[PDB]
């Protein structure tokens, strides 16, 4: 009653497709653990970040919108550009350094314990050096002034883009914790979950806040553009307020030994 | 003719990704069983409908379509909320509650005895307390008049809202059931199936009715603009009629014994 | 070195997610056989194409493109409505009748010989009724002159139109044949394959012929709308002909025993 | 503690969803096998590529965009094309060809010794025949002059594009390369991973160059439009130099033995 599975065939089994973190115990503080989980993080958020960043470039090409409105039709190529490339630099990374690209990713999984502080310290460093190339090249690349920098819009406060920042933020961790931290059947889709929390949150987020969700998307715009807004506090307090409320809600339901019935 | 599982991947093999009440038999009565299981629903349901009603917000500041036309772009926007929206917080919640997010579905689980009744009021409570909590938050965190609550539009009228309603609900509640209640292969991948189900049933509702499809979806924004359409209950029978065919559809199948060709 | 199984979760590996087709075998002559079957198609072909008129029905709602120019966000939408409604449908009903939902479709599969003929002609009729029902049901259901209906476009001759639907439906079949018919590891992730097929081949077609690609979806709108053009014909000789090349194509990869290299 | 698998369904455990490049060895030099290969590259090309080019002709009848903007709906279905006609494609011909459809991805991985060279120029030479026809169908099928050749747009000078192109392709590469041809759970589902990442890659170009990522797509067209831009060497070396940097990525990550904490 078993099913014959070849030599040949035996990787596919054998090879689990695991966030590296998952197995970064006993000898993961050698140099070369170090570099490599640093050139995951670097070659992924370089790809999704640059890619995004030309995405958002284009789009951001568009005829205006009259009286302020919204332009449905851009902001969901922008959030394409976002979302799918996540994905795709996830899928890429994701046996190389789990694929966080996104320092409020990692702080979550510093919280959680899936990640040390010092490794999570190297990984958030390289993220933002990354995003820096990123918008470096992306800029490079393209004609024209940089469009692709966060702003406030839509009428939107300060308050109002700290929340949506947070909220966005904790959707995109919670599904990191669940999908890829939680060890079960689906944490080898986790980076298409990952994506898509990527492109909600750009959905509620580009119109108001330019979505950040990310501050090294953040930062690297803002150095290439010469420019910070007074505001740019929004792009780190608000993702790690999400970091931690989606933290939070994870260690309630691991206290409570969630799926579990009768523990 | 085996491939090695290596113990420390274990984990992926054995802990099945399935919904919380496949689970739920003896000692699932306990005061900490329906708390995990409301906490999953008021996470999820949060979560899905916060993010969609910000993303409607959004999409509904677009330039009006002279003569009541539609608009693609826009319809495409919102039914990317809610539908993504949905799947990413199934994802989440499926281990925790089953991620019904909706009374509707619980309705359908309660019929087919999946869920007993008692849980499913406690589920569908959460759910709606949930979405007024959803509501409250768009509304604080967005400028101008909210813009994501339920009505008619493109000409229906309260009857063919109705209907529409009802079979729209009907494929999201025959999916649930289809693909996550029944036991298989592919039970695991249900959150996605069900995120597509409602992605459709909102390319189907939103032009004519703004798509219910979930009492507790239609509910909240209602209190938070301190308004209800005489036709509101239109999306408190519209979906209960969908749970009832659904059900009945699945319950003929598992009265043939679908699935094998010789009982 | 095997994971452990729980015997509660045995039936997700041991209820593999397979078309019914599949294991047909002796038996499957009975008559609740042919009405499980029946009935699968049926309640997937109502769904599918239900959905998919009325999304169609509200994007030709859109203001007209001057010129006789294309709108790519009505032309995705369309195509959503079909792409994501078969493939909802598909998943429903994958292990009652293996979701044919076509009969160009179940015309490809007793060429190849995974479904004989009487059960195919029988499951051709009931696709051909639901898309009867579908299209009433759809008109009934929406205000104004029904806009789902199938007719050349963008210039297009009736002989292009013919070789564009024979090749669109090609792809589908194709793709039904290697994913679903073809047995392996993969074959449980068809529908999903199977409704981005037919994803593609709308944004192929519709602009041009409507996008027939299945009978059934053709000849249901043209009884409702009391209204048959000269050149219906195409929307059963292009999807014939696309049978019949899928069918080649996968006949020749049998006989070449395409996935083994050394037999 | 093992889960019965029944013997009818133990082929969609034993037959692995693999590329056919993975099972390449001894006895692959026959005339049947090189057949096979050519086969698979031919169809998967000539679907991919003859549903995208048609795709593109209608999105570009879109009314024109003022003062050079972008049209973000018409870019996402130009995307959506190549992207998801690229996944059906690979779905389709996995186990054939492996699904290369594209002369770079074909070069990276004969670089990465995946393919032995003979067999790769066989595959390269097979895919610009196939596309030279494609191009040619899609000609003949659409009214009007075609729409579907690369250019130079949006701004963008050569140097530029040529930068854009190598960027885009060598996500593309490193693509197959940790999904397909690297080994594991999830090799399965790299035809998903490779269209996304096809799919992102003409929102990162198709305003800028036309998008053409593959040299087999930017020959045909430019063959059957009897036009040669003077700076086509764009589409042939930044594909190239795009397989060289996916390549290059991967082989460090090899000599790392990135996916182990202690070799
Ligand atoms: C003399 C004591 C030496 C202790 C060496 C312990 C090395 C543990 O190392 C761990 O082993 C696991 C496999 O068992 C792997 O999954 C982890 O990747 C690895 O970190
Ligand atoms: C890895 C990223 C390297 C990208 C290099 C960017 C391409 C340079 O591009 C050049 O920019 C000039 C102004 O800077 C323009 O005047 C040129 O005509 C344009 O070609
Ligand atoms: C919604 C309540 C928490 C978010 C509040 C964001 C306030 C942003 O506003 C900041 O408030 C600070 C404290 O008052 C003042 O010191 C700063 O000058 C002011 O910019
Ligand atoms: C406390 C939140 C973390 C902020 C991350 C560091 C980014 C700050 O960066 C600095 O912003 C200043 C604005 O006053 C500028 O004058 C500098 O130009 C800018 O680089
Ligand atoms: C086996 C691990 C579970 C730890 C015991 C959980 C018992 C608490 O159970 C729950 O706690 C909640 C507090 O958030 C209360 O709101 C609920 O009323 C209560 O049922
Ligand atoms: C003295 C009698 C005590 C009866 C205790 C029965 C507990 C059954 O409990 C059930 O066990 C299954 C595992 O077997 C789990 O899958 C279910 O989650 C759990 O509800
Ligand atoms: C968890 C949700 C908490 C969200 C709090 C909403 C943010 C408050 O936002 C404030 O609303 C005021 C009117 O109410 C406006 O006048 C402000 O300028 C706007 O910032
Ligand atoms: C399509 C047939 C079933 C749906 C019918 C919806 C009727 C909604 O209309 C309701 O009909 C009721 C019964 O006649 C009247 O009592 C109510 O006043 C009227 O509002
Ligand atoms: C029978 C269908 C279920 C309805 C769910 C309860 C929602 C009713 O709710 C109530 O609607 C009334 C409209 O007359 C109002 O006056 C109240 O303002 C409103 O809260
Ligand atoms: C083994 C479980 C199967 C129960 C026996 C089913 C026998 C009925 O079989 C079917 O019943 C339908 C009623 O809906 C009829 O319409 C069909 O003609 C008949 O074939
Ligand atoms: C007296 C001879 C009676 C012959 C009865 C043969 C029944 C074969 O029946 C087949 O069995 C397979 C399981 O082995 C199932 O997968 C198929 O669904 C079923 O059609
Ligand atoms: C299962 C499908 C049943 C759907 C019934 C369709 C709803 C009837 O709808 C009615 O159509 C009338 C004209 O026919 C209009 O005049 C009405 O005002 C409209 O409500
Ligand atoms: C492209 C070549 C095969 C497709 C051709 C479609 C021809 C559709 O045209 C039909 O051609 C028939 C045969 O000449 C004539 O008998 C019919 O009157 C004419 O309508
Ligand atoms: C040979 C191709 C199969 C055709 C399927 C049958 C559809 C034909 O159907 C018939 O079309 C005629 C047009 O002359 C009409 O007069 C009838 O109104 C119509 O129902
Ligand atoms: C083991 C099953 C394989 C059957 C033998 C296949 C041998 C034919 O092999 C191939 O046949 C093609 C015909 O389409 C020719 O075009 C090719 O040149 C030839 O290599
Ligand atoms: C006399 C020596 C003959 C040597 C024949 C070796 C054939 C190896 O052939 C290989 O076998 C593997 C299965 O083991 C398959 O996966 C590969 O597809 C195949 O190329
Ligand atoms: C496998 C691909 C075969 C496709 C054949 C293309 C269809 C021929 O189409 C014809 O093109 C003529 C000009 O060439 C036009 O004048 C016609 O009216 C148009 O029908
Ligand atoms: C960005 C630097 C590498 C890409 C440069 C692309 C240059 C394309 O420009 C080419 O440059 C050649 C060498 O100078 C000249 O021989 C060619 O005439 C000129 O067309
Ligand atoms: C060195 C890069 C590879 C180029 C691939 C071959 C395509 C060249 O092709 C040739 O382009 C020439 C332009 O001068 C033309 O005159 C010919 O018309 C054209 O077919
Ligand atoms: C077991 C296979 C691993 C081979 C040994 C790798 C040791 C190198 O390790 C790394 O090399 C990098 C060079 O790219 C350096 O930049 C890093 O500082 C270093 O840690
Ligand atoms: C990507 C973000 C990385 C988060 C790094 C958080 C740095 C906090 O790390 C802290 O760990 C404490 C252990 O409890 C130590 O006592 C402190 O010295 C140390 O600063
Ligand atoms: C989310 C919706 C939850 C559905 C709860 C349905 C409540 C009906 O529950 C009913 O169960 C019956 C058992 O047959 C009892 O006899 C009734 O007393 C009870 O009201
Ligand atoms: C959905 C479309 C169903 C296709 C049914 C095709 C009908 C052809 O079936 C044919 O089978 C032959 C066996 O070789 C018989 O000899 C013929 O009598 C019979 O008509
Ligand atoms: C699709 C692109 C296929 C790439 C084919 C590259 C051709 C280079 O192949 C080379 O291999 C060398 C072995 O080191 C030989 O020494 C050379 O003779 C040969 O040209
Ligand atoms: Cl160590
Ligand atoms: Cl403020
Ligand atoms: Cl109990
Ligand atoms: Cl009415
Ligand atoms: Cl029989
Ligand atoms: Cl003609
Ligand atoms: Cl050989
Ligand atoms: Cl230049
Ligand atoms: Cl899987």
């Amino acid at each position: 009653g078993q099913a014959e599975i070849k030599p040949e065939d035996a990787p596919y089994i054998t090879n689990a497709y695991k966030p590296a973190y998952a197995r970064w115990g006993f000898g993961s503080d050698s140099v070369r653990n170090h570099f490599i989980a640093m050139s995951g993080e670097f070659v992924g958020t370089f790809l999704f970040l640059w890619s995004a960043f030309v995405i958002a470039q284009i789009a951001n090409q568009a005829p205006e919108t009259p009286d302020g409105g919204s332009n449905p039709a851009q902001l969901i190529m922008i959030s394409f550009g976002f979302g799918f490339g996540v994905m795709v630099g996830v899928f890429i990374t994701y046996r190389v350094s789990g694929g966080n690209l996104n320092p409020a990713v990692t702080l979550a999984l510093v919280l959680a314990r899936a990640i040390p502080p010092f490794r999570g310290i190297l990984m958030a460093f390289t993220q933002i050096v990354a995003g820096m190339a990123a918008a470096g090249a992306a800029s490079a690349m393209t004609p024209g002034e940089i469009a692709f920098a966060n702003a406030l819009g839509g009428g939107a406060s300060r308050t109002r883009g700290l929340f949506l920042e947070a909220f966005g933020t904790a959707i995109l961790c919670l599904t990191v914790l669940m999908l890829a931290v939680e060890k079960h059947r689906a944490t080898w889709f986790a980076p298409f979950v990952i994506g898509i929390a990527l492109l909600i949150a750009h959905l509620i987020c580009i119109y108001y806040t330019g979505a950040g969700l990310n501050p090294a998307r953040s930062f690297g715009p803002a150095v290439a553009a010469r420019s910070f807004p007074n505001y740019h506090w929004i792009y780190w307090l608000g993702p790690i307020l999400g970091a931690f409320l989606a933290y939070s809600i994870w260690q309630m339901w691991k206290w409570l030994n969630y799926q579990t019935t009768n523990p």
